């Protein structure tokens, strides 16, 4: 099975680059410089957020603009969850309880991807905007930034790159164990395979790096609690703002999570 | 060092034995019939139960309140018997004492629940070192918040069985989770990630000797670890609501003393 193993993670691993247009690998290239074709303008205070407009309330704003890119983000898992084999032949009801279960946990996790421990990379990575300058937004949106970076800087610790990150987020999807699902073998038989393949994955190219299965599967335990913060931070800003909205796919997502 | 893993996993087995009253061999061989428990099924077969079964902990008049109380005290023993399970985990003793006391505080939960799981089916739970067997009907039926306190704790233990663990699986286990890392106020988490590693090496090893035919069964039993912390952090959301709608909670403060950590 070795061999369709190494099988299943280049084909999840193709399938990765192509739903996901900024890679772990795109995303360093332009954090850690060197290139000056790849440099981003830096976003840090009001004045320069303004000055970013010209080139690529002000706490809402950006919260729109996290929202407008979580719902692209959605789109793209969505479009990769379909390539993982055996997920568009399970029951409708089934996968989309998967995805809306899972998505979350996904984009926290890719998200760390575009994170160093000063900030995060913005629009396709044309932007760079510092976590300081998220930290210090007003009322509880300054609160909404911080706890991603706090998990990122401990995630990218891992040193995982895309080929294992292809894998990790297919065995997320594919959990037995979100509410609500009505077949739940047919799940965890894809999920085995999915995780026969990441322990292979993580041994062939990390072999110095011990047990760096089992330090993986314990990241799953960081994101579920993010999640959860989030949702409940949310809670609070829809009835602070009531005049405003969320898209119709994040307000599905929500409901009764 | 495959002979290392295996003297690992036996030395936590040999000492979960001593360091637990009530194995889960011996409390299944109870649950499934296979010497008969009381039953407390409601209101009149727990007044008889104290009566003759003889709880540690009778002195509120009430009866939920007392058998939340009676869950208390039953915790507070079990913290000192984790404790003790602990010390004779390789390389425990010798880290920095504040981050002994750090691990246990942090950790006693996770263990708490994973070892109830021991003594627990879907229809109830065993008591005083199985002497004593209290229905799941008859503790959801508990009035106000103390019915919705016990089925969650059932709830998780039904899934976590599932995965038919057996002592020296769970030996092994319970010392990866007191070996945690990521336990705010850590002063050296270097010496403890690297007795996790251990750890996690002898019990990936002991679950493909044991369950050779449970493919990805190491895989399974890490993602209960979520389980866990999750059903963690909705006990502390539940004890605060009780601890502010319950005037009736009247303990001796030498009692509220002891019983302050959980
Ligand atoms: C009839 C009579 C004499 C009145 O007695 C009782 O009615 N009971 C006493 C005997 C029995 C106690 O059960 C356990 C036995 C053991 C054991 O043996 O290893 C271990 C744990 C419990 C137990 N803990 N626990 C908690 O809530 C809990 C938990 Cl998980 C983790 C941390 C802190 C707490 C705290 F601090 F908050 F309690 C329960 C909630 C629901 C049920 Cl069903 C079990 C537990 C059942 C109650």
């Amino acid at each position: 099975e070795s061999a369709d193993l190494r099988a299943l993670a280049k084909h999840l691993y193709d399938s990765y680059i192509k739903s996901f247009p900024l890679t772990k690998a795109k995303a360093r290239a332009i954090l850690t410089g060197k290139t000056t074709d790849k440099s981003p303008f830096v976003i840090y205070d009001m004045n320069s957020l303004m000055m970013g407009e010209d080139k690529i309330e002000v706490a809402i704003r950006i919260f729109q603009g996290c929202q407008f890119r979580s719902v692209e983000a959605v789109q793209e898992i969505t479009e990769y969850a379909k390539s993982i084999p055996g997920f568009v032949n399970l029951d409708l009801n089934d996968q989309v309880t998967l995805l809306k279960y899972g998505v979350h946990e996904i984009i926290y996790t890719m998200l760390a991807s575009l994170m160093n421990k000063d900030g995060v990379l913005i629009s396709e990575g044309q932007g760079f905007m510092t976590r300081e300058f998220l930290k210090s937004l007003r009322k509880p949106f300054g609160d909404f930034m911080e706890p991603k970076f706090e998990f990122a800087v401990k995630f990218n610790a891992l040193e995982l790159d895309d080929s294992d990150l292809a894998i990790f987020i297919a065995v997320i999807i594919l959990s037995g164990d979100r509410p609500g699902l009505l077949n739940v073998k047919p799940i965890e038989d894809i999920q085995d395979n999915l995780l026969q393949a990441l322990e292979l994955q993580l041994k062939l190219n990390h072999p110095e790096s011990s047990q760096l299965f089992a330090k993986l599967l314990q990241k799953m335990t960081d994101l579920r609690q993010i999640v959860t913060e989030h949702v409940q931070l949310l809670q609070v800003i829809k009835k602070t703002e009531t005049d405003m909205s969320l898209h119709p796919l994040l307000q599905e997502i929500y409901k009764d999570l």
